[PDB]
């Protein structure tokens, strides 16, 4: 894929249409990603404008959601990424993930440098997943796994 | 503990002093936390101004770091949390965790509502840890586990 | 249930249409909510894009307001919450509630930690109500009750 | 009292000193306010730089906290109010009250206009209290009462 | 009136249309307010989306400006107030009033507290008028009178 | 006077010192300005860093407040004006004047152009005063007079 | 003229239409202003939404650009001024004039107070012109002249 | 020559010291620059932290102001330029030059491209001066000349 | 030539249309620029709203992309430049170039002043290109060359 | 190196001390880096707080600049990176590199995706250098080479 976007509004407008069609068909994101060979977090992110789908997956989810030909093509374009309206989320569900950064951001830095060294944990060579588990005290917990490659910073 | 702070600069200035003492003594965060009974991410976060240490743990790390009495008291105080200087990190290592939110924030929201329902994954009833694993294609990866309670949003 | 929004403009545009119909029909929020079994503050918030209505209540309020079938479906979706245009309200009526945070925010923090411990008063396990009472000295007062669960922050 | 401040840092620096004295003396805000004749939220807000104490209460809390003469006088000055560092709190405890505004701000406006009319609920002719109660489902809740005069907006 | 707005763009778009009709009809704000019994500043503010007109005044100004019935209803709605695009005016005429705040804002605070005590001068229980007077040095001056009730901040 | 400042912190730091001395001596702004031949609002603004005092008034207020020689010189310097910490006041007393601009800013623009024409009402050739009067409904009111030269905008 | 605007987008949308007509007709701003009796900077500013044209000039440039009657009327309206999208220009050509203020802003203040006294150089009683001259070392230079009335700040 | 600064606070603190010395010695910027062969705008900007002085000029002005040897050296370093505290000036005298950009910024762009072509008028190959002239209608005017080289933007 | 834009949205909307046509036709930027005689970075920048194409190149790329006549004209106008939506990129690919300025911006300043002197490296007399090369350790690298004229800052 | 910083001010204050010592000693960055075996851009960045020096290089440059032992240790710690005071540079020399992003940011994205695919050019696996070359039309140019590894974004 060599085609890319520069205005996030195009794919994000498509995301809204996808969500409406998805709600009318009573579909889940697991169901949509089923048969694509791709993880639910990757396929979901693509629908929401933050990843590009291969052609085969794009045609599959486009059929499932009744998308027109322009929209199936748009899902394959490399996006202009950035899902937050204005830098800091207002939505409580999204905000809690930002709050984890406000509380543990420097701890993440410190422990990455202690265990790996100078450099970063990648957000590109990177996998994400969300699992629901029982809480032994009652209720449920989300176990969200961030799996990123360590890239070192060395002198040159 | 019923005492709390309102100006983050006090605990963050202490953090800078802790970090210099820690460097002079060639100490790691894992070995500072050893013997506290507490996870390294929790103890590290406390040193960096973002959690309160129980008294026994505050005295132990204070001994290792040669902290004065006011500093050992300060580590026990409930902090004014917020480790980011100005809302968005400049540091590449912490920025990548912000970028995961810019790319996957809406996917996290969508999958949380899919698997749990309306509501939030807690940043309060919450544990995190960082593990280093080998990348089968070469190098190292960080597996960062966010483990939060689901709190539902229901009508009233 | 499992469907959710990512762009607040969809439900906020619906709220504008809802307010027009409500005004044209000379309806109050109390009487739109009457018969739903849900509190006026919850139903009002849903109309204004900040909560999801159960199917039975969305159908009922949609009949009262002559909403099309897509609008009744949108009311049931889990919203992308955040009602303030740009972080700080300009409207005097909403600004006063922000001002109470500028004046008493640190007092709320201090007294919450004093009475409960480290942690938060939840905005999720949470309800509020607005009550009109007579002022003994003349005129009327609003008694706005914020009722949230204490969630402790514990070492791990 | 006709003396007032223009730079919040003077009283906020004093607040930090008060908090350290309070912690060294193992005092609660309820204990400090006992005997002043004033509500704990009012006295606490004054200590934290957001209200002015009458002379007798200033002298009393200054004895309890072993404050010097300049500090006792500062507590009686009318403050430059505003406790939030930079408009939006970073601290989770304080942030939850902001989130209440992001979710319910327009509902509070709508319900205030429906029950009272055009105008505002006052943040000046206004009392606040925080009450710890049992959660009937288990645990504890905060019942926070905002009690403000209705001021109408009428043509002229 | 119990109906209120949450999106200022609706009444502001109406204001743009009102101003065009006013310009085509060569009308002044003084002429439009004549016969309403309401001050020109109040009626003007309502046209520009910042006040609500009573029904009789809305019908009279609507006849003068040839407004449709939806527009006449909208003028009676309680607005989402806030006339400044983005917090600080760009327009020189409006900016000068902001600059008066930058220069005299702390003086206004200091003199209010000196003459009245702790508290505010209300922007709600409030009247405003603009008068043209001759400058004895040549030219003209505006005398703009801000008339607000004092509301005291008292201990509780 | 040809000397001017470029960093407001110098004169604002002086202002804090002036306020402490003023408080210790139980002085009002009205009596500090007594005998200067200058209006209380002008003298007060100079003490608070927003105007320059002539040498005679600077010595006169400097004696009343027991200011050192450098301070009396500073009060004569042309200031770097701007009393608001960060663009929008947090203090309720100053905020209300900002809110009057949010509600009536466009009304003030419209009425200025109607009565005078294109141009501005000056904040430079400008005087203000604060008067305390009875509220005929009960209580007290402030009548704040803004008196500014009309400067026309003309084609060239 | 007593008619004014409050939303800059109306005249800025007109400016875009003017620019398209001007490009299609191969006209310069000098040619458009020729015959108006007005300086090219003033007429150009009016076309771009920042000044008001007298009626004779409005009709003339309207004929040159084949504008409709609503547009010719809009050009006569007193504008809501402010041509910069979001406070700081992104465009290099416009940014250089902002950079001149970042480098020389305090020097301009200092030199104005030294030559004139306390007060301002007016942006209202003000003329601007752009002159192209040869660079004696090769190339071309712009000599831009800012010609503003000095308005003194005097005690009262 | 080759030494440069990265923190504007160091030279801006030096500027404050220079202004205090200058005020005590009753010096003007014209007299300080006298004998340097450099324009008063250039020397003044250097004192205020926005240009570098040659060694001969730096010792010369340093002797007039009784600067220590570290200060004379600092004046010769290449500065981190930027005199505005926070992007938009609060001071009325400096604000007027920003307002000229809000009013004429796009006119300056349009006339530069008309007279010269695509590209910029330089703020680096650039000179400015401030001249006082008489206003034939009474009073005084400042003529500020901005003189910058045209650098073209050409295809490659 | 002499025509220029003031609202970036016009050319940026055209960019979106170009990208859609480009993807439908399976074209690369390299192929679109082929035959123009112009570098691929310059032509691409023009398509994306940030440069002006000469007439012959505009017609060539217009034919390739099946653009209408208004669009071919628009591509020849001098743009209102600025491709970043809100100052700091959200997109990871664009953000890495901002991060190189956060890490190396003061080093670039320091080394420019050491090797060249006071002044700037031009962004106007400026060429850039992107080259794909083998990584000697495995994989691919981008070698991005910024080639700008040095403009000195000298006294006047 | 497992030690890291969380507050950039510590290393940036050290950078200012380094720059003063460097200026007093008439040293260039090239000669400070000479004998380290490290590139001038890397050593310079470390001195300015944006990289970590290995122990041998830290001791060598510490000797050259007469740094104390705490400072030599600080240069070895992994920094909290971010050299720009407030997100967008004010300094002209630094700003030109930001302007290159405003003009070419979307072109860089487009050409990276065209030549490499989805993903990023690394700012971590990354080197840069600054070279002076003669301009054949007269004067000098800077050739700044940004050399980063391509990291692909692949489906998972």
């Amino acid at each position: 894929m060599i085609q890319s976007q520069i205005n996030r509004n195009i794919r994000l407008d498509l995301a809204d249409a996808i969500l409406l069609s998805k709600a009318k068909k009573d579909l889940s994101f697991a169901e949509i990603a089923d048969g694509t060979g791709l993880a639910e977090a990757f396929v979901t992110a693509a629908l929401l404008g933050q990843q590009a789908l291969p052609a085969d997956a794009a045609r599959l989810v486009g059929a499932k959601l009744d998308l027109d030909e322009d929209s199936i093509l748009l899902l394959q374009m490399i996006p202009l990424r950035g899902c937050i309206d204005d830098r800091i989320p207002t939505d409580p569900t999204m905000y809690r993930f930002y709050e984890m950064l406000q509380v543990y951001g420097t701890t993440l830095k410190a422990l990455v440098h202690e265990k790996f060294g100078d450099g970063i944990i990648s957000a590109i060579n990177f996998k994400l997943d969300v699992k629901k588990v029982a809480d032994p005290e009652g209720g449920e917990r989300a176990v969200i796994t961030l799996d990123g490659k360590y890239l070192p910073t060395k002198p040159f």
